[PDB]
């Protein structure tokens, strides 16, 4: 039940919005929670995914004109301290039965760390896919294949 990885990520998904969440990875589950900054501790649980139910973990093609909150910097005035909890420019994908979960990492190294660990723990899942969507699902379709089913088969082999 011990946590393998712990990070603050920007989580996405009608109405599409982005919230800061504390992500936890164990061998069994990935849970995400609210972060109580005022008291500096983990807050209320918001979601949990069975690791064995995950079918795909990959990066996502970055959006074209992203808001500052997802754009790399002024980090001379702002230390890494501020930017590492305000800027989340690197997205990756976590696909399970309900569909794709989109998560934004503050650094490339941290995304690399999480994708690597995730791949390790899902290595024996029965349903790993062979095709996936490298582009985000938005307003009823994937931007990579124009397919309008959230669980439509992937259009790219990797
Ligand atoms: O408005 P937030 O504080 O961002 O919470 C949202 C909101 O959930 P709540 O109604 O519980 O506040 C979303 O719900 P809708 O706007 O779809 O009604 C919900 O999505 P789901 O109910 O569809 O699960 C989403 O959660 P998620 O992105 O896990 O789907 C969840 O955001 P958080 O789960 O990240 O707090
Ligand atoms: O939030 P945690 O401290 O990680 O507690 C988890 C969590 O339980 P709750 O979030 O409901 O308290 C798991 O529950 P879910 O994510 O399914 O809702 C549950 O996992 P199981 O589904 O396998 O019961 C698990 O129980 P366990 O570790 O006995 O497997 C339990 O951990 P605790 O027993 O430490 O509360
Ligand atoms: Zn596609």
């Amino acid at each position: 039940a011990t946590v393998i990885l712990e990070s603050i990520f920007l989580k996405r998904s009608s109405p599409l919005n982005f919230k800061k969440r504390l992500f936890l990875l164990t061998v069994q589950k990935l849970s995400y929670y609210e972060y109580d900054f005022e008291r500096g501790r983990r807050g209320s649980k918001k979601g949990s995914i069975d690791v064995e139910k995950i079918t795909c973990v990959e990066t996502v093609v970055p959006e074209k004109n992203p808001p500052p909150e997802r754009q790399i910097p002024e980090e001379s005035s702002e230390t890494e301290q501020i930017s590492i909890i305000e800027r989340f420019p690197y997205p990756f994908q976590v696909v399970y039965d309900e569909g794709p979960l989109y998560v934004f990492s503050p650094t490339e190294e941290l995304r690399k760390r999480w994708i690597h660990q995730l791949k390790n723990v899902i290595r024996y899942n029965s349903d790993l896919v062979q095709k996936y969507h490298p582009c985000f699902w938005i307003d009823g379709q994937y931007l990579c294949c124009s397919q309008t089913a959230k669980n439509a088969m992937g259009c790219q082999i990797l």
